[PDB]
């Protein structure tokens, strides 16, 4: 009924607008003392029963020869894994399919380094990963092939020393950043081809919060015509049965995306397309957001518009908007972003959405509604019954 689709619709501007807020990509920053790259990100894995388990990493890159390299301008590079099991595989087994793209420096005003010249087609590829996770040791073996030009890796890993005592997922980031699509634009900033074929070395700690950390040193390079990633994994300080050593953590996460969804976040969408061209600007942006009562600069709606704008163009497309609800959907929010979004709607912070501040959110996005359909959303949330939406329901209504 158009009173949960009201829920929808207006839930949904309130979590794109906690995705424009959030850093989902690998940030990329030149480190000019080591002649190499550092770079930060988030990851998010899903707890199998509810609820996220967040790895930070850290990484940097050094050269292993002394052939002059790229350094890189700030940038990001945006991933799209896809986990599965080969049906034919009776050792535990991870089959991974990646896509890597660099994005973050928009079009305008002006090399492509000689180990770009290795990936202008499919590259075999090798990994090879010897683990230690409090005490518990193990070895992952891989192989695939990479097509740099789409930024496509397939990629297939057996643990050979019997079962693995980790999650696969948490071992992905470990287990070829060479692959990645760089555009026309960008192709001055690829430090992980210029290094190649002699390679660089691959260094991350790995905080997974409430819980231990991963310590990796790989070396990535040419042995003849094939990528090889050799890596050595330290992990401490895991607790016995949290999300990691028990096994908690959801393997596939499900890239069900319906095309009812696709229609929900077209209705989303089109709250910040008030003139329908089909994009948003930073001025739709701003716009939205100072209605919820928020109150942005010029140049943070520049950022947050950076962080989900593939084509540089300074502006979120239909497309990247969908691809941007898409990961939104497929990866949970932490207990602090859902009640970030609670708060836009529990203006006073007491812990309960009032229908007097329901219809302020509505009323504010301009969204007519009479004090009867305004009463009918609060009871399509409300299940205790009291004529408010307490935080426990609010995380009912936001859900697939
Ligand atoms: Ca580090
Ligand atoms: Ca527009
Ligand atoms: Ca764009
Ligand atoms: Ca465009
Ligand atoms: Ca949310
Ligand atoms: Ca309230
Ligand atoms: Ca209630």
């Amino acid at each position: 009924d158009s009173s949960r689709r009201k829920w929808n619709k207006t839930g949904h501007a309130v979590r794109a607008i906690g995705r424009l807020s959030s850093l989902e990509n690998v940030y990329i920053k030149a480190d000019k003392q080591k002649n190499g790259i550092k770079a930060n990100f988030k990851i998010r894995h899903n707890i199998e029963d509810g609820g996220v388990q967040l790895a930070y990493h850290y990484q940097q890159n050094t050269p292993i020869g002394d052939g002059p390299v790229l350094l890189p301008d700030n940038h990001y590079l945006s991933v799209q894994s896809k986990l599965s099991k080969d049906p034919n595989e009776k050792r535990d087994h991870m089959v991974l399919l990646e896509f890597v793209t660099a994005a973050g420096i928009t079009l305008g005003m002006d090399m492509v380094s000689k180990g770009e010249e290795l990936f202008t087609g499919v590259v075999p590829i090798l990994v090879e990963l010897d683990g230690d996770v409090n005490g518990h040791k193990f070895s992952v073996s891989g192989e695939g092939e990479g097509d740099a030009t789409y930024g496509k890796l397939t990629l297939k890993f057996i643990c050979t020393t019997g079962k693995l005592p980790v999650p696969w997922p948490t071992l992905v980031t470990t287990l070829v950043l060479c692959f990645s699509r760089y555009p026309d634009h960008m192709k001055q900033h690829d430090f992980f081809k210029s290094a190649m074929p002699e390679g660089y070395i691959q260094e991350r700690t790995i905080f997974f919060k409430d819980d231990g950390n991963y310590k990796t040193r790989a070396e990535v390079k040419f042995e003849g015509d094939t990528l090889v990633n050799r890596i050595e994994l330290k992990g401490i300080d895991f607790k016995e049965d949290g999300n990691i050593l028990g096994h908690k953590l959801e393997y596939n996460t499900r890239d069900q995306l319906t095309e009812e969804q696709i229609a929900e976040f077209k209705e989303a969408f089109s709250l910040f397309d008030k003139d329908g061209d089909g994009t948003i600007t930073t001025k739709e942006l701003g716009t939205v957001m100072r209605s919820l009562g928020q109150n942005p600069t010029e140049a943070e709606l520049q950022d947050m518009i950076n962080e989900v704008d593939a084509d540089g163009d300074g502006t979120i497309d239909f497309p990247e908007f969908l691809t941007m609800m898409a990961r939104k959907m497929k990866y949970t929010d932490s207990e602090e972003e859902i009640r970030e979004a609670f708060r836009v709607f529990d203006k006073d912070g007491n812990g309960y959405i009032s229908a007097a501040e329901l219809r302020h959110v509505m009323t504010n996005l301009g969204e007519k509604l009479t004090d009867e359909e305004v009463d009918e959303m609060i009871r399509e949330a409300d299940i205790d019954g009291d004529g408010q939406v307490n935080y426990e329901e609010f995380v009912q209504m936001m859900t697939a």
